[PDB]
């Protein structure tokens, strides 16, 4: 029956409420109880606060009006304001104090996911204070989670006036009994209740949520931990740079702050970073998530040498020049992990800090032909399968759904061994036609990869594997160098190919290397353990790249 | 006969040279003359400095090797190093000290413009110092001006070895007598001279430039002031955001730092900002140059109300949300100028600072119908011509070259009066078929605009003019507000439509308004006075938006 959920901001999605501070400030300052609130509310519908909340005046204009309401209110109660009394100060402090109430956001989140139309409905102001950015951030983070955000000052109406509710109903395209509205102020519920909306007076969050679970029949409270926010491809800023005339790189770009350039592996996409992109933007970074040369909307020239590490590197440098970035943080996984290490070795001036997931940095052996090196470990056999142009393309292109549904699996869900893949004559030989969906991915997400790989298929991607001689010879030029820029390695416990012990000696060549480790995590690190990954990167970014 | 010019970096494109600092440091510290340089050069082709310059080792690795060469050199001369002696310190200071030698860059610039292949050829290092960003910036600014940049450490060879010169000749695709090479070190010229290259030992810049003018037959020295750097469309990072399902905004993006969003006017393009984009990036800003709704690669829906100021505003807010920017500096010209004022009025939380070129902020008159208001000033007559859908489109679309070649003119170059354009029945009625090229623009630049406007033509653009009722009613909601965020107005002396006196009262509504004025500047401010514009914006950004 209920189809919409509407959340107040102050005192509901955001705590502590700012009436909260007015209560305390009076006590702190030992003023007559409620005096500050009488000021705030002076003149009712025609007073300074209502005009603010309607958007007739800005917050900087109302401040000295409240001041006056604070002089008048105290004259009338026969008490003197403190020397140094500051309305700007109290409110600045109150506003920066408020944070997102996480459990209310997650309860709203879940209701959206179960198909409700959600909205925020708030009395707020046109904020022009020097420090306005704090709240703009907070509102930005909140709104991307809701169908609508209605602001008293934007629409020229306020709670409790009965016209905002009509506007609300009208915006939701729904009738007053399909709607639940939670608000911390009894008076705001009053009129919603009249048109016959379910309401919830919000005191403590848990009780509110109990009422809300009880009224919607959906489990909200004590629910398992939700995934981090993901990215919907078509709501992203997409970017394009020509790095040389036949070749353009595509990327998705979110946030502001130091540039963070994410380099996916084989056979993946910018989308492989879908759970990190909002997290890092939100952490204060400018995220640039590549389609690496050969993939998605980047170009995919056919020639093998277009993908040697040297050329891939030069072209990433070109990508910075053309974007006007002197440096970026380089974060890579799998093949992108190899790429960022070599960026650190060959262009340290352009790398603010380097990090790799799963992919260790192991210096080339100048006295062992590079093919011999690979052949010396059974687990890399699929690499030799990749050599002969045509063969792996044919198999991997033959059924795209199957391909990704076969590859993108957690550590206990495997359906192919990376084992004797040459001898068996295929990567899919004893594995199913229609695999079951890994718990890591929805059908839709696989379809995204499927649709990307239909632009160029696997020639480009596989070519990354087809330059061992060339890459070996190039890498040998760096054998005297060490990596002395900031640097993080993150090992994944149950990656059975890029195993953690492989990384054991990295300190020899990167003496200040910082480490992270993720347990119970397979090869597809970003999507397998998105929560742990974000937390490790955000902590290392704030301390080492900031 | 000469076809290529090659410039050393240290001591040629960049001053003071760092051997410069080694000389001084010894004197400062009263060390045996040349001792520091004997350290630096210890071991000749097999010493620590050569391995650095070949890229065998990084700069952080060489530092403590130089230290040792500084101990050994002093033992042998029988003197003690100062307590606190610091190689890192000396070099940090030396490196941050070096700047681009402007007159050498401009002489290289001009030679490129006269069709020479240019390059930089430098002994330099893989820099991994904490402070490496300083020099990465400097190199970035330099390289975008040259066909090639050859670095000893990137190519594994050094000046004076004769193999780098072969590589040089080979990279330039030219023979040793088609090449001039300027370098501050006699020894580096030695081998270039042998293969028969013209060379120039570079002591003071002016003499060097005299030699270079004398050898190329091109005026380099005392030449008039060059325009600021422009943007070549196809070397730009191009970005795309869907702000609602039928509608995407396109922009060009350069630099890093606080976001600066440039809003062009009618009937223009992101390209109208071509001279500001590199300047502001270079000044430490993240420039986002829009195609405004209706133009270039942004979408151009046909309906008139898609272009009222309210909707244009909401959609720019949406553009920030989707890019993950809580704020941006909004800079506008003409119609974009009107837009940024209203952004400041309606979304101050999202505007870091606001600036307008030519376009004043004049509050709506609530007691005068908006059509009457326009009709009350002869100079705005072309605005009424724009009203009736179809008419202006027909004329403006009829010959695109003519249209822009007619509009884009300086103040003394006019070929149409904005005068009685309704009565005369066209904006072009008594003006030429093939106008002469304004001094402000090259044929190619006009062709760019021509090619952009062929995607949608003028319906979208003209619609910006077709919402006066609607925009008037919307604007009246803001009559109580003031603009109290940071704010700059820049008036153009000889803009005869958006005249400077029009801006006279703006202080009434924007009490902290900062001003700039440009003399001898017509309506197309950015391209008319690109040097003065950049300087006014960069100075206001650094003090007010930083
Ligand atoms: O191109 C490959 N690896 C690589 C990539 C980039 C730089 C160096 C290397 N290595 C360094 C160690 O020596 C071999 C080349 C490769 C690995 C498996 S299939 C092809
Ligand atoms: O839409 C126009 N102007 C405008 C634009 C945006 C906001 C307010 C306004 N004004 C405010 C002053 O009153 C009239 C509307 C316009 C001007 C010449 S042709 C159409
Ligand atoms: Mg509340
Ligand atoms: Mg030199």
């Amino acid at each position: 029956t209920l189809r919409a959920a509407v959340f107040d901001l102050d005192g509901v999605l955001a705590l502590p409420a700012v009436f909260g501070v007015l209560g305390r400030t009076e006590e702190a300052l030992a003023l007559p109880r409620g005096l500050l609130n009488d000021a705030f509310q002076k003149g009712g519908p025609e007073g300074a606060t209502t005009r603010l909340m309607k958007g007739e005046i800005t917050l900087s204009q109302w401040i000295p009006l409240m001041e006056e309401n604070c002089r008048k209110c105290s004259e009338t109660a026969k008490v003197c304001l403190p020397k140094n009394f500051s309305i700007k100060e109290i409110f600045d402090k109150a506003i920066s104090a408020r944070k997102i109430n996480r459990p209310m956001l997650q309860a709203a989140l879940m209701l959206r996911k179960k198909g409700f139309t959600t909205a925020i409905l708030t009395n707020t102001w046109l904020d022009d204070r020097a420090e306005r950015d704090g709240l703009a951030q907070l509102m930005c983070e909140l709104k991307m989670h809701f169908d609508f955000l209605i602001e008293s000052c934007q629409v020229g109406m306020v709670k409790p006036e009965p016209q905002i509710y009509k506007f609300l109903l009208d915006t939701l395209k729904a009738s007053p009994s399909e709607v639940v509205f939670l608000d911390d102020i009894g008076a705001n519920l009053k009129p919603a209740r009249d048109l016959g909306m379910v309401t919830i007076l919000v005191q403590d969050t848990d009780t509110a949520l109990k009422e809300l679970e009880k009224v919607t029949g959906i489990q909200l409270l004590n629910t398992p931990a939700p995934l981090p926010t993901s990215c919907n491809p078509s709501d992203m800023s997409h970017g394009y740079v020509t790095v040389k005339p036949r070749v353009r790189l595509h990327f998705v770009e979110l946030g502001s702050g130091p540039a963070v350039c994410l380099c996916h592996g084989f056979p993946e996409s910018w989308y492989s970073w879908r759970y990190q992109i909002p997290a890092l933007a939100q952490a204060g970074y400018r995220v640039l998530a590549m389609d690496m040369k050969g993939y998605g909307e980047s170009s995919a020239p056919p020639e093998i040498e277009e993908y040697c590490m040297e050329v891939l590197c030069k072209e990433m440098v070109t990508f910075l020049d053309k974007l006007g970035l002197s440096q970026a943080v380089f974060i890579g996984h799998d093949w992108g992990g190899m790429l960022v290490w070599y960026m650190a070795l060959f262009y340290p001036e352009r790398v603010r800090a380097v990090a790799s997931l799963n992919t260790p940095f192991i210096p080339a052996n100048p006295n062992m032909s590079p093919l011999e090196s690979i052949k010396a470990n059974p687990v890399f056999d699929y690499q030799l399968y990749f050599q002969e142009p045509g063969v792996a393309e044919a198999e991997l292109e033959q059924n795209l759904s199957r391909t990704f549904k076969s590859l993108f699996r957690a550590s206990d869900e495997s359906v192919l061994s990376m084992h004797k893949v040459c001898e068996a004559g295929g990567l899919f030989v004893n594995s199913p036609e229609e695999p079951s969906l890994s718990r890591m991915v929805t059908e839709e997400e696989i379809q995204f990869y499927v649709q990307q790989f239909k632009k160029s298929g696997f020639r480009g991607p596989l070519n990354w594997y087809r330059n061992m001689e060339r890459n070996w010879k190039w890498a040998c030029k760096s054998l005297g160098r060490k990596i002395l820029i900031p640097a993080l390695m993150v090992t994944a416990e149950k990656d059975f190919v890029l195993v953690p012990q492989m990384s054991q000696h990295m300190e020899d060549w990167i003496p200040h290397l910082k480490r992270g480790h993720i347990e119970d995590c397979g090869h597809w690190t970003q999507m397998d353990k998105p929560t742990e990954v974000n937390q490790i990167l955000i902590k290392w970014l704030d301390s080492d790249a900031r």
